């Protein structure tokens, strides 16, 4: 928060901040994962995901944000999210021999999106939509920085990585739907 | 064409179930054919369930009211269906051909394809509108690959084609709709 303060000062506003964040993230993430830098990647990729909860800092330390900003700052998460794993995409399917574990990454990368999706459709009808994202980023970072660790890795680690966040983001995927199947009003007709 | 709402509401289906039904055929059509190099097949079931679809709404009408849980249902699978076009045609493309930009084309796309639904859903979540800049979409990667994959006469670049247009096309609209946010009614007041 001194830290939002000495942004504010140079000139950034919060959604500058959070354009270049997601604009270095991706960066990172497109560089680095398909060289097989997934150590390096995974430590980028989770700084900026650090980093760019500076916009609420700066929203805070002006007074409020704004509902674009909101939208702005959601739609990055998305765009961050599926760079993240469209880089891990490149590296599995290119330079590893494990096509089931590209179903897995792809089932990753298309449950990222729609899991957000649900919970923001959900509330653009005035349902909810949440429950079952960082500990998914956790999981498959964590999975990616051990399988490349800069001594003692463990190279399995990106596929339990990547196998247990598939399976896990797919529940989450149901267990949303259900808590829009279950909102006060869902089922009234219009 | 009601008709096929009415028969299908006589016989007690609801629009959520053909909702749920439509979208488990389109994704098994789309990773089953698209990966195997069956793209005109692949586009034509696409094709094909993308308007079985449209039933849905058919029934949500002729049955005086569509639901709140259903609208969210339908839009979902949506997604669901264009995440799995993009990834059988990504298999393809990434295993059975040699063209890398095109694969960068396709992830594109099928990264974007999320997205711009998305700028939509959360605007009209926060209470700001997002939309402007998803038929032509689906148009034009369903005819770039029947067309390369064309009974008799196929032209293939049309697959490449389809997907450069529409990667550059989506990401325009991207933006597009985010200036939509932006230029809403409150987008910018700070709170």
């Amino acid at each position: 928060t001194p830290i939002a303060r000495g942004l504010l000062r140079v000139g950034l506003t919060p959604d500058v901040v959070t354009i270049l964040g997601t604009t270095a993230s991706v960066a990172g993430a497109l560089t680095l994962f398909p060289m097989g830098k997934l150590f390096a990647g995974a430590c980028v990729v989770w700084f900026f995901v650090l980093f760019d909860m500076l916009d609420g800092a700066m929203a805070r330390e002006r007074g409020g944000g704004t509902r674009f900003g909101a939208v702005l700052d959601a739609t990055c998460d998305r765009i961050s999210d599926g760079a993240v794993f469209c880089g891990l995409l490149w590296w599995i399917a290119f330079h590893m021999r494990d096509r089931p574990l590209v179903i897995a990454t792809l089932i990753c990368l298309v449950t990222s999106q729609v899991i957000s999706y649900i919970k923001a459709r959900a509330e653009a009808s005035g349902l909810r939509g949440d429950g079952g994202r960082p500990e998914r980023l956790i999981i498959v970072l964590t999975g990616a920085g051990v399988s490349d660790f800069p001594f003692v890795p463990w190279p399995p680690a990106l596929s339990v990585g990547m196998w247990l966040l598939a399976v896990a983001s797919v529940i989450t995927c149901v267990q949303r739907l259900h808590t829009v199947w279950t909102s006060p009003g869902a089922i009234d007709r219009m």
